[PDB]
């Protein structure tokens, strides 16, 4: 359940209405890690298995712990990978609504990619969820160039990465309940806000 490549594998003649692009945390497995599968199962319940495509950021994004210390909180090669997935979604399925998320290094990766993304494409991302956002203090709880109303940050009390450090303490590992409930709830609401139901 930790690898989903629905966008890469998906038929362009049978596009999903909703495409979710997710970046995992440092040292996590597959391309969805620990929190992505819980988000994915809740999105599939809301939109149906053919209504949503789940795509993790794999390829050149190796989720290397040491890359947290680089200027943007991840590597340039990882940013290029996630940018290329947003570009693939826009080309393959131009009428799909996009949603995004990330955890830890993956939250820095999502923020950096969304910042650098061409606005035609960025403006199709109806909502973004960030868990354990390592650039939370530096970016003042925002993704640069992206509206606050479409952003939801989950930053636990005592998660030191949310207050400008790179120390991993116990509250950084405690986002499971958010991934099961509030995070897919937010993403579903932001998709329905623009698409109806």
């Amino acid at each position: 359940r930790t690898t989903r490549d629905d966008l890469i594998n998906g038929n362009s003649a049978s596009c999903r209405d909703v495409i979710f692009i997710y970046a995992r945390g440092s040292t996590e497995t597959g391309n969805l890690g620990t929190l992505g599968p819980s988000i994915a199962s809740n999105l599939e319940s809301a939109f149906g298995k053919d209504g949503v495509w789940i795509q993790g950021v794999g390829g050149a994004y190796r989720a290397t712990l040491g890359d947290n210390a680089l200027p943007r909180g991840t590597s340039s090669a990882a940013i290029r990978e996630m940018l290329g997935l947003f570009q693939q979604a826009n080309t393959k399925c131009p009428d799909a609504t996009l949603i995004a998320g990330g955890y830890s290094q993956g939250a820095a990766l999502a923020a950096a990619s969304i910042e650098d993304l061409d606005s035609a494409i960025r403006d199709k991302i109806a909502g973004t969820v960030l868990f354990g956002y390592t650039k939370n203090l530096q970016n003042r709880g925002r993704i640069p160039n992206y509206p606050a109303d479409r952003t939801k940050v989950f930053c636990n009390t005592g998660d030191l990465v949310c207050t400008g450090s790179l120390i991993v303490a116990a509250p950084h590992l405690a986002y499971g309940p958010d991934a099961r409930g509030p995070a897919p709830e937010f993403l579903i609401e932001k998709v329905r806000a623009v698409r109806g139901s």
